[PDB]
This record gives C-alpha cells, structure tokens and sequence, in this order.
C-alpha cells in the first residue's frame, strides 16, 4: 500500500552513526543521537504528504489520585521502586517518594504565571521553573 | 491556586546534575539529559493528577508533492539546504536531495504494519523500521 498515514515509532536503526559522519555530523551529537527514539507522524491526501518526526530521549508519565498511595516504579529513570504519596501543602503539591533513597519527592506549585517544580533527592535539590504555552 | 492544567515549557533548570548523581543515573545518561529540552504535559481532573514530561532532542516538519521539486531546509536535522524531488518507484516512495552532499536521499515503504525506512549520504545506508504506535 501507498498509504502511509499514522503516527509511527521506531523500532530498530542500524547503521545510524555512520550515516551521521557522512553528513559531517560533530561527535558530540552523535552520541545523544544514538540513544534517542524517534516519532513520526505522517499526514497523506494521495501524492500531497506532511509528516513531523520527534526525536526524544526519555518518556516519563504518572497518573495518580492526590492522597491515595500507589506503587511506581522509575524505569528509564533509576528504575526503582518506591511507595508514593501525594498530597496539597495549601497550593504547594507535595510528593514523598519511600524507598532506598531519603528525602527523596518533588513539591509543585502555581506561583503568578509560572509552575515551579524541585526535586529533591539525599541532600540534592532541582529547581526547575516553567512558562504555559 | 491548584488548578496546574497545562503544558509546560522549561524555562531554567538548576542542579540537575547533582540530582541526577545523586539518583545514581549514569555519567553518559546525565551528559545527554542535561544537553535536552524538556516539555511537562499537566492533565488534571478533580483529585485525579497525571503528568507527562518529554525530554526531546530535535523536532522536525514538511510537506511536499510527489513529482514536484521543492527547496527543502533539513532545520534541526544537519541543518542544510537542498532541492527535493520525491517520486515513486512502484509501491515505494524514493526521495532524491540535490545539495552539496553527494548520493543524498531516503526511500520507504509500508509491508504489512511496518514501515520501512533507508536515508542514504555517500557511501553510507542507515535502515530504520517503525512499528504504528
Ligand atoms: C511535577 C513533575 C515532576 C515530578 C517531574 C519530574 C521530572 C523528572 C524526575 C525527570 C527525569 C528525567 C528525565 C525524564 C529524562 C532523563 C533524566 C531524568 C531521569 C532525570
């Protein structure tokens, strides 16, 4: 079949590093590239083809009830498992990760137009701060 | 102020690094995170909180004609400039970019439901396969 559409999601690439010297390709990011998956969506009306291809490194997605612990497991990232619980601190959304690791969760909260988000593990802290497209 | 519904879009990141380290994730799995961009995705609904970061390296778009020529700007890919004429060879969708890089195309085609992809620069073939996620 000629048709083409659909969102695809690789499932095997070899040979990729040495395709990527060919076009002069610095050393540097050909090593992100190899360890990335790559995502691409075509959209075909017969001969007239778009498609977008998303090159992304790391997938992480949660779904949970605030105040009702759950079970995870962080594969992808130190692939652990911990016993979470989420619960409002007044607007902050705070997050207790119990496992191997102390101190270990996230707090989360609206401040003006922003989301801030830090990450805390052991004596490490993250800040990170976002704007809303 | 809980409502944190939205898309979320990275606008500084402090000590990622030594929360990473912290978390025992690898020294080369750091090095590439810490070069990314990331995008938090916040569905919530009532006491019900799911959220989905992506961590991407480049994104990329195009739309085309078969049997038409067309300047085309690999943006994000290696970044250049070239003339794009994408015919068909029987079932199979071969694309041809004039530049300043020689033998420089892609071909790919559909067999049951995967697709199969083949970029082609100079002497080097890179063969992708892509399951419909
Ligand atoms: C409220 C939002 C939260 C808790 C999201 C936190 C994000 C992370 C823990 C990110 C982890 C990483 C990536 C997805 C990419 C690769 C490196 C990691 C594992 C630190």
């Amino acid at each position: 079949t000629r048709d083409q559409n659909g969102t695809w999601e690789m499932e095997s690439n070899e040979n990729f590093e040495g395709y990527m010297k060919a076009l002069d390709i610095d050393f540097a990011t050909r090593k992100i590239a190899v360890r990335l998956t790559q995502t691409l969506v075509i959209d075909q009306d017969g001969d007239n083809f778009k498609w977008k291809t998303t090159s992304t490194f790391r997938n992480y997605d949660v779904d949970f009830t605030v105040g009702v612990e759950f079970d995870e497991y962080t594969k992808s990232l130190d692939n652990r498992h911990v016993k979470a619980l989420v619960t409002w601190e007044g607007d902050v959304l705070v997050c207790v990760q119990k496992g191997e690791k102390e101190n270990r969760g996230w707090k989360k909260w609206i401040e003006g137009d922003k989301l801030y988000l830090e990450l805390t593990c052991g004596d490490q802290v993250c800040r990170q701060v976002f704007k809303k497209k």
